[PDB]
């Protein structure tokens, strides 16, 4: 809108209402607070696009029923194919974690840790359910190999910290620095160590194969360190799960250093700030986020900002001021998807969290300085002569001039719609598809609003197109994206077949 | 290509050969040296696109035969509809000129004028063919009304200059400043004065009506001062000449000050540097040129740089260094058409002049900094939601990415093709049309390479399009614009009818 | 560093260590957890620059001793004038707050509020200490004037919310939306309403006059609605407190709408997100922040991002991921000062909070895209011919070319140094001053590192300058800003006197 | 001034009068029409800055007296040291030219050449003064070595052209293409050939040594092909002529290809369009000009646009429209100096040509888009930490903000002033110097207006500076550059000595 970024900031207006559409994808983690079919229905209406299953906790039976509930709540809306919203299922792997043992005692399963006190760490399975003030167990077998005297051991997602004083053959005497209440099977981080667990562990092969059987849409592979880790996960999914999108989670120092080879192998990225903020200094996480989002935008691949975006909303019904700014800034940085972990999995206000996510994202979109964003994306794009790319850039450029309410894209594999999203247009991308997996996986991309055409293929191609285009027109009028008499962009082929979406059309809305 | 204009300059390369296509239109004035049918044939092959007829000199009989010869030489190539080049006819009006009388004496019709001597100017028709050292006649009746003591009177296109010492009721005693040889019926300019002749004079109404009868494509209306002058010319052309394009010539101070209202009324503009450089100081003409070309580019209307671009080539076979740089710079400024006046009308080297025009223009196109040109044209464009505009910008944006050999545009009125030219793409715009006037008038716009489809309308619309598109493909292969296997942009409608070219298509060349 | 903002993001590097200097000012609120002289000493070393006193709670006796402790801990370091860091005192006024009455009952002073229940609000002072489930008192007299049916009333800093169902003459029947435990004299916010309390209330006149007596450096005036509110505060401070800087806190909708007139009157701004996030929707606070920071940067006036930047660090020793990104982004937005409210006032980890503030800020500075920031600031600056401005821009431009370790500025009033900070140079601005208040107030400006020259004025001006310049050279070597042999910029006058710093000098470091 | 280059063009105004100062240097070639002391006086007042002596024609006696007259006419104004303008002398070498023999016959020394006829070229000195229709002599001995069948031979600066049909051992039979009148000792060009004459020929060593003896300021070395040619010329000038600036003339294809190594060795460049436009195609000369001017601006070295800029003004009192635009565009391209060859050397209107040069240049300066020019020059500058560079950029940046009437620079060698000119400020650079050669050589740089301080060195350095600064203030008021009360930039040292101009000062004009 304005000639400089500084004037663009100065022009930002609280009283200027945002567009009804919301481009940024929302990913909610399912758990105790959101597992029920009636709650899942409300989360879908509130704005959920992808349900994340965290395989660091549940059994296969538990997760199987969580999937069952999600599809019940999803297909609840299928009676009306206009207002039907696809909902993806995502399997977040355990990965090479270090979790502690269980706690001994009555009342509750917790014990205090004084600042300055001693705590012996052990690998002996006799203390596997007898962790307390003095002794502590953890499942990583080679912990004495990778650790030295003075090394930090962070327990329970950063809260508690320990410095190693002495070593044994298989035991470590440590001194407590940050106190607090220890619990059962809390996560442990070893910043400075080189943890040598397998990227695809024995448990993870079972969880992935289960993912293929359950027909999940994507896999959030944890603690990805290098490009070979992504190919290991690709192999385990194999032929049958070839179409399952692999999103590499960057959770550690090694993963940041090797980001380019990891991005090359992966379908997308998750900036998993949780583990990253322990493994790397807290100041710096933003550097890593902005870098990874930046490179993913340039590469044209989905990137997900994740964890602790609305942490206070576990306990409270409204977010903090910092949590408000974090979500907005992640969207302004250019993140395709925002994520909620504990907020929806085990929180007292799951629905309010999903709505805040929707609300902030929706006018972070408005505050994007599109003039500069689009200018720079063209320059930094390679000079390939793929007809689908050139149509996409034409569509996006066309959309900025005739302030379009939408860009409608007929697509089988999603790729035609992905390439439009790559250039970050202001208008939403109504991706029309008969492939239901394509509709679900499209949530990963910023601004793609998938719609599933359940209708049978009409005889003539020319009339089959017009049905899918008019189907999208009806969805756009229904959602408020545009009205009768407005202008929109339409992307179709020349005789059908996945591979050549080469036709842009500026159509008046009927 | 490069990140800054300065590096763009530094990168310019004499050894890098230019593209075979030449986007800038060439307008040649026809006269004694170029009137013959065999010479007109060679000028068309050398690169002529518009033939200009100067109605300050010829009779209606004379100009009628000049038109006849142009169409003979043009239709000479019509046997091959691939290599047929349309050629426009343009009628340049007399307008409110001030010409002197004839000269007395034997030997030749010329007399000397010393610096510092006296010259009496008279309106008495007894001296109408007796102009000499002492007395001089001129056809402007109210010359004593608009002139005062100290006013400059420039005779013979700037060469000779006079300062007014005394006044009479109908005579002026002047003193000579610049000497030289006076001649018969030379043009007179009155810088500082406000000449009150009619914009559409009595003679001009005859010449315009003749223009309509002869079926000319455009009118270069001389000495346009204000917007009402353009509407007077529009009226005289009337219903029958409604489709004749009016190009307002800016020849004077008043015309520059009122440029915006004149541009609004006119179809295009000519920066007539000849009279402008006398009426306004010589330094400043470039300011006026760059301004008018700039505003015309922003308005999306044709602009023509004109007169004295290769003056030395009247006498010599090669241009001066300044004349080389002038043509290049006019193209770099963003002029749609370059013009030759005396160079082709009465010169010893008409063909070499037209070829230089072609040669310079053709790699001025290459030196355009398109990165900046296209960026700035988008910003300065209004945010209209006309479907034809948004398709045009999409086409042009698409053309920069898949380095297209051309942008093919099916168009009846030319408007679909005009709107593509407005955003100055690098590739040539092959405008396919059945209307032969549309083909001729399209030369006014930068980069539009019109082709006339003489074939009858095929039955199905879908196959009628494919014939016109494949016709353009054959022209492009013939001219070297592109080859088999290359990519091009194609613009068509959705069911035929002039008003909605709304379909962009990235097609491989068959 | 890079040609585009997108490549600049992509280039950001966690492994690239930051510059030793930290440009962004840090403001800590003093209270129970940080009031002691030994804790204040550690906060100064950790990075405190301004001590904020919140006059909504303490008595004048209480705050007087807090000031006494701050100056004791500050002057503790005065023995070494090289490593002495000035520390400002700031008085944050009560302003037009709306607090409830006291609670009835034994044990503790609290009652529950169910979601959906009824609560009658009253102005009758008989219920002034009898607030409960049914009745609630509050000190705002005209609450029925500014409120209508459907208006929200937020109690206890956002936690509890009420919708107005009915109205009375002086009573309001409301329905509860967000439940929770009500308490004694909790703050109330009225989103939508136009609260007509006095901007400078009766209590505030006492607090301001006390501020003048105590010799505070700045006043954070709360709930500033319009420009006249700033002039009221200016008057109360009067002649004796003329040099006390007024920082208008934007806490409400009215204040955002009138931002430009408020900024014109005020010396600086605080984006008080606390009250702003209740008064305005939570999504939107970032819009208001970015706007106010943007306009303050363009105006060349201090702006302070404030409240809830590290809220979790009240309870925990490390911040959340969102809190890390919030501080970085506020610095990237261009905030001069970051602020801690509860984190230092009543938290379990005051020192760790001040260190995080220092750590994040310090490499947010590094991630600033200075190429674009400086380009845009020049364009958006007026074309004034003040000699001090032109020297400042020259200094800043010079600093980018000879990668200067610092820009040294001799200044009495601080204004010469303020104008250098206005153009946001990468290097720190070592402002040398004999006025001790100038040194303290300079913390408000980004990158000004004040140093107090306690030495007496040496006889010759030329040698007096060289003493102050060499004093700064010694501070710069001490702090690691630069070393012997490096280059720095130096700003001095031409014969001394506050008003003309007109001399830039590129000096090698001795 | 404006946000885009396109709006900048649109904003250009004929009625907006230009600044009184004229930044672009003017170089006039002296000959028959301008050799007299009274004419040289008028040319100096009209705007001459450098007198060029063409050593392809005169004897050493002839040129010695031309120099004598120039210094007489120059020192004529020395009585008033305020209005004294230094005037450089420049020696343009013969270089490896190919000139023909003399013509046989009475009446005049000319013969006709028909198109299509035969002309035998010979190296036999018996035909050295017997060139005619059939036989032609030329001084290049190895002409048969470097030429083949089909090679073009251009005679008399492009007018006449010949194609080689046959070869001999030492004779060539050719066919005429372009006719015209041949003359005595006309220049010959061999485009496509690799002419192997010495860069510093035997005659050139005499002319250079003479140049050193006469105390010329610069040498325009002709036909520079590579970097070694520049070092040969450097050697011949040697110790005694070490301070004589070498300006390499780019006249040929080889010189353009090797431009970077030539620029590295040379002090400046001349885009000698005369020979370049024959050696290289006429279309393309502009490419070569814009490239060379661009790279010279980036390198910070003088560049001179030359030959045929006002060719018609040899015969006529006013230039053509193309010649007007050429001078403006060369200045807009960024040429430091404009040059007149035949226009002043042997023309009927020398003074009018020098005035047009002055007039056009002077409001080409105004039409420069400085916003973009300065932005891009900073980015493309290396990040060196020379204190003189950083002061220069500071000065130039400061000058844009406080719309300075001038930037005053005290300089001995000129280098402090050269580095200010490198960043192309809008204001003129008043370079104050006691070295009279420094004053003369400073004309090579755009916008440096040298003034010679003839006064003796005053005792105190601080008062010696103030004398030179106040001397410049008086010159600026005299010329209209600024008035009493205005602001200007001043550049001085810290204790005198050539090597450290490190002090910028924004001074009010007394
Ligand atoms: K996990
Ligand atoms: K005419
Ligand atoms: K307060
Ligand atoms: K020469
Ligand atoms: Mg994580
Ligand atoms: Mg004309
Ligand atoms: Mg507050
Ligand atoms: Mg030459």
């Amino acid at each position: 809108m304005a000639d400089t970024f500084l004037e663009h900031m100065c022009r930002l207006d609280i009283d200027s209402p945002p567009i009804t559409a919301r481009n940024t994808g929302i990913i909610c983690t399912i758990g105790p607070a959101s597992r029920s079919v009636e709650t899942l229905k409300e989360m879908i209406k509130s704005g959920m696009n992808v349900a994340r299953l965290n395989f660091s906790h549940g059994t296969h039976e538990y997760h199987a029923e969580t999937i069952k509930n999600v599809r019940t709540a999803t297909e609840s809306f299928a009676s009306d194919p206009i207002l039907y919203r696809p909902v993806a299922v995502a399997l977040d792997t355990k990965g090479p974690e270090i979790r502690t043992g269980l706690i001994k005692g009555s009342g509750t399963a917790e014990v205090e840790l004084k600042k300055g006190a001693t705590l012996k760490i052990t690998l002996d399975n006799a203390y596997m359910e007898k962790c307390d003030e003095n002794i502590l167990w953890l499942d990583y077998k080679n912990i004495c190999k990778v650790v030295e005297v003075g090394s930090k051991i962070y327990v329970d997602d950063g809260l508690i910290s320990l410095q190693v004083k002495q070593k044994g053959a298989d035991f470590l005497v440590t001194e407590v620095e940050n106190g607090g209440s220890l619990g059962s099977k809390k996560g442990v981080n070893l910043p400075g160590a080189a943890v040598d667990l397998p990227a695809v562990s024995e448990k993870d092969i079972q969880d992935l194969k289960f993912g293929v059987e359950q027909d999940v849409d994507m896999v959030f592979a944890s603690f990805i360190r290098k490009a070979s880790d992504v190919h290991e996960v690709r192999k385990v999914l194999g032929e049958k799960g070839k179409n399952i999108k692999i999103i590499s989670k960057i959770e550690n120092h090694e993963g940041v250093r090797r980001f380019d080879e990891i991005l090359e192998a992966s379908d997308g990225i998750m900036v998993a700030r949780g583990d990253l903020g322990i493994e790397i200094p807290a100041e710096k996480v933003f550097l890593a986020q902005k870098m990874m989002i930046g490179r993913c935008n340039r590469a044209g691949k989905p990137v997900i900002c994740a964890t602790q975006m609305l942490e206070s909303m576990i306990k409270k019904p409204r977010p903090t001021r910092a949590e408000g700014s974090d979500v907005a800034n992640a969207v302004l940085d250019g993140a395709d998807c925002i994520m909620l972990s504990g907020e929806t999995a085990k929180g007292d206000y799951p629905l309010e969290a999903v709505r805040m996510q929707h609300l902030i994202a929706r006018e972070a979109e408005a505050a994007i300085y599109h003039l500069q964003l689009f200018e720079e994306l063209r320059r930094l794009a390679p000079i390939t002569s793929d007809p689908t790319e050139a149509t996409a850039v034409g569509a996006v450029e066309a959309s900025f001039k005739c302030c379009s309410g939408a860009i409608i894209v007929l697509t089988k594999s999603g790729r035609s719609a992905h390439q439009v999203a790559r250039y970050r247009p202001r208008a939403p991308i109504i991706a029309v598809t008969r492939n239901p997996q394509t509709a679900r996986q499209a949530h990963l991309y910023r601004g793609i609003f998938p719609v599933l055409c359940k209708d049978p293929v009409q005889e003539a191609w020319a009339e089959d197109v017009d049905l899918r285009v008019n189907f999208a027109m009806n969805v756009g009028k229904a959602r408020g994206f545009f009205k009768k008499g407005d202008v929109v962009i339409v992307l179709t082929g020349w005789r059908p077949g996945s591979g050549f979406t080469n036709t842009m059309r500026v159509v008046p809305v009927p």
